[PDB]
Formats: structure tokens, C-alpha cells, sequence
């Protein structure tokens, strides 16, 4: 059946155990700390410049180029948010944490071997950001008193103006993929591994 409907149901526990970090408990609770914040970022940055490169490389295969969506990129956002925390951020003063490594290596080696299942990067990551970015911004706004309009971009889509009709032209476009059932069933495999991917960064904070 729809890919949209077996990504929803089939890693429904899986976002819920994304959760069992007590960086996200504290996040949730609107309980952050300046600093581990910043390092949560930067494992994020190393992410997202990776996905956004391998994404870019693959936007041409034929099974991805209906999720070809530009718009979600957070790579620049994320550059933007680190300035504010830092001042200036050099990437080689703050490298890859080893769970950072792991996610970058696994982005790679994907889209070089079964760049289809980068459809499982682009749902598990920017769905999730599409969906939580509101909610998430204020919350962060909130924990770390931040200033109007600052250290907040990665959670904004300036390039879309309906978020709403976004969120349901992309489930759209994950139905539309020429995927069988059995391919369906990998993406769902990938979309596992990469919550779990994001557990083990969220696991070092
Ligand atoms: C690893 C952490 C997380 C990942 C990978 C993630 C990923 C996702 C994904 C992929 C979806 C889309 C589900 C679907 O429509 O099929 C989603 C939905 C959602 N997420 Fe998360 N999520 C995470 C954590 C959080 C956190 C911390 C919040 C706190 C607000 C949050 C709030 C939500 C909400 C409210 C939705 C549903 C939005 C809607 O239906 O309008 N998530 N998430």
C-alpha cells in the first residue's frame, strides 16, 4: 500500500524511542543548555551537508527525482544558527563527533550503493522538520531566551509559504515514487536505521 501510510505506521515506536535521550526529555520539558545545544547543531550540520550533497549527486535517478525538494535543505540554516552560538564557527575547531561519523558514513555509502533509499533520509529528516519546525522554534525560543528571530532558522522554510499543503504535496510525492511493495519495504528498513542514527547522536549530549 501508500509508502506515506507504511513510513507513518511502520516507524511510529521508533520516534517514540528517539526520545529516551535525556537531551530530548530536557528539550521537551523547555529545558536546554547554551552549549549542548551548539554541539546538538553541529552534529546536524555534518547531516544535512552530507544528505544535501548526496541528494544533489542523486537528483537525477528516477525513483528520487519527484522528492527533488530544494527547499528543505537546512545545511545554510544550520550555518546561520551556529553563527549566532558561537560568534564564528570553525568546523575544524568542532569536527564530527563519533555518531556524527557513523550517519555521514551511512549517508554516503547508501547513496553511492541504493540511492533510492535516500527517500528514507529525506522522510525520517525532513518531514519530521516540516512537521516539528513550528512547534520546535518555540520551544528553543523559550528554553534559551533567545532574541526575536534569532537561532531559530533552522527550524523556518522561508522558500515555503504553506507549510500545510507542503507537508501534504511531500506525502504525496512519497506515494507517487516508482517503488514496488518489496522496495517499499527497504525504504521502511533505511527509515529505521535512521532514527536510530539519530538516537546516537542525541545519545552524546
Ligand atoms: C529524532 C527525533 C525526531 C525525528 C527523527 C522526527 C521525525 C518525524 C517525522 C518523520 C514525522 C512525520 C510523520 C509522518 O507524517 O509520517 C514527524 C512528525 C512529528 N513530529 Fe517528529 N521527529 C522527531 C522528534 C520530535 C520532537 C522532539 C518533536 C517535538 C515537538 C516532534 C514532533 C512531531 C510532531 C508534532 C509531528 C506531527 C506533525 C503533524 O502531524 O502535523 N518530533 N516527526
Amino acid at each position: 500500500m501508500s509508502l506515506a501510510t507504511i513510513l507513518r505506521e511502520g516507524t511510529s515506536e521508533e520516534h517514540k524511542a528517539a526520545e529516551s535521550s535525556a537531551f530530548i526529555r530536557s528539550f521537551m520539558k523547555g529545558i536546554l543548555e547554551k552549549g549542548t545545544y551548539a554541539r546538538h547543531l553541529e552534529a546536524f550540520y555534518y547531516v544535512y551537508e552530507s544528505m544535501e550533497e548526496e541528494l544533489e549527486r542523486n537528483k537525477n535517478n528516477l525513483v528520487l527525482k519527484s522528492i527533488y525538494f530544494p527547499e528543505l535543505y537546512r545545511k545554510n540554516a544550520l550555518l546561520e544558527d551556529l553563527q549566532f552560538f558561537y560568534g564564528t564557527w570553525k568546523p575544524n575547531d568542532h569536527q564530527p563527533s563519533v555518531a556524527t561519523q557513523d550517519y555521514v558514513q551511512r549517508i554516503r555509502k547508501i547513496s553511492e550503493t541504493q540511492p533510492e533509499l535516500l527517500a528514507a533520509h529525506s522522510y525520517v529528516r525532513y518531514l519530521g522538520d516540516l512537521s516539528g519546525g513550528q512547534i520546535l522554534k518555540k520551544v528553543a525560543a523559550r528554553a534559551l531566551n533567545l532574541p526575536e528571530g534569532k537561532g531559530i532558522s533552522f527550524y523556518e522554510f522561508p522558500m515555503i509559504q504553506d507549510i500545510n499543503g507542503f507537508k501534504q504535496n511531500y506525502r504525496t510525492a512519497l506515494d507517487s515514487l516508482p517503488v514496488n511493495d518489496s522496495e517499499k519495504q527497504s525504504i521502511l528498513a533505511e527509515s529505521k536505521q535512521v532514527f536510530l542514527l539519530n538516537q546516537g547522536i542525541f545519545s552524546e549530549l
